[PDB]
């Protein structure tokens, strides 16, 4: 009876929107795996935070299914996650078996090189804005966090802890996501 | 002409007040070590994210002086923390030295065990105020981010920014930490 989460970690990642959400959601008690999408071995984040993933994102696949994937940031981690087939596969699935899909920052970018959520109101970082617009293909939202239907979107690395609680609250209510909040300190 | 900064980084740290400092310091400019307090092996944080040091502490404490010594919370790390003669020794260089010192939700207990600081306002977690307060020894501020002297001290995972960017502006100055501070999209 425990949700499932998957986060996929490549080089160039940005290692604060990777850490946040998976700390906050093992402590929302959510089964967090952190795949690395090269292999087991460790990744070099964009500000060379070294972290050490918990599985291969071969393996992790067949572990399946996840309730929500993660696609942290980072504009080089962004790329190697548009670039990757397994990704676009692991995103069409969870896609069609109506799974939550949440990407923060650059990594909204991602969903367009996979054709993704087309038609969803979604927000990313706004230098990355342009990128997701390339085509028209969804609406633009100026909102720190944005869901529409099964796509969660964040802004950047300081909206990382909303873009977190907003997964807890979408798997495990907003109960949860009260209770795991109150010992972050946070302001709002 | 490049600052420099020591992140102790001990099992059951709290990532996310360990990698949001690193990240947003080397945003700065400033040079950071990740030294493993039990050597250069990974280390397993408080919520099972698991990061590679840059360096042992034994290294570490070679190539200093260091503008900064960081401290990051969680339960378990500032315990090891306390308990470690090689970070007594670094902290007393540190305060007679009058380099600065930068501690975060359970880490400023780290100072109460090696006598670090006395007389000065600190804040900590709610939860660790009665330990720091054992002796009278320190003032308690409930601000998010307190700085005395060269003691700065934070209160919870949800500052760590706050935190972070109060370490560039006393290395950097508030310009830097200005810049710094707009592409991560933080709400105030």
């Amino acid at each position: 009876a425990s949700k499932r989460a998957l986060v996929i970690l490549a080089k160039g990642a940005e290692e604060m929107e990777t850490v946040i959400p998976v700390d906050v959601m093992r402590r929302a008690g959510i089964k967090v795996t952190v795949a690395g999408l090269a292999g087991k071995d460790p990744v070099q984040c964009s500000r060379d935070v070294v972290i050490c993933p918990d599985a291969s994102l071969e393996d992790a696949k067949k572990e399946g299914p996840y309730d929500v994937v993660v696609l942290p940031g980072g504009n080089l981690g962004a790329q190697n996650l548009s670039e990757s087939a397994a990704v676009k596969e692991i995103l069409k699935e969870q896609e069609n078996r109506k799974g939550l899909i949440a990407a923060i920052c650059a990594g909204p970018t991602a969903l367009l090189a996979h054709e993704i959520g087309f038609g969803s109101k979604v927000t990313t970082h706004p230098l990355a804005k342009d990128k997701m617009m390339n085509g028209g293909h969804y609406t633009y939202s100026e909102n720190r966090v944005e869901k529409d239907g099964l796509i969660l979107t964040s802004r950047g690395p300081g909206t990382s802890f909303e873009f977190a609680l907003a997964i807890v609250e979408a798997l495990n209510g907003k109960e949860v996501a009260a209770q795991v909040k109150a010992p972050l300190v946070l302001k709002d």
